[PDB]
């Protein structure tokens, strides 16, 4: 629904390229880490691998 990225991307098509949702971990297995390029859409508990 929302980003904020400090980077110069087309924000009219930038919503569709959200992190793949692996599993409920911290951000839905993608990263492993703090943060993500992208914020993964909120409801990844239930759709996910
Ligand atoms: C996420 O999935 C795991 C199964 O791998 C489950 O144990 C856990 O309760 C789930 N978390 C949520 C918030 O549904
Ligand atoms: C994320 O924040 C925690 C908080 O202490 C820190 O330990 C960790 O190093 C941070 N992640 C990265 C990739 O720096």
């Amino acid at each position: 629904l929302a980003a904020n990225l400090n980077e110069n991307y087309d924000t009219g098509t930038l919503f569709s390229k959200s992190p793949m949702q692996w599993d409920n971990s911290s951000n839905a297995g993608f990263s492993e880490g703090n943060h993500t390029w992208l914020p993964t859409s909120s409801d990844y508990h239930t759709v996910n691998v």
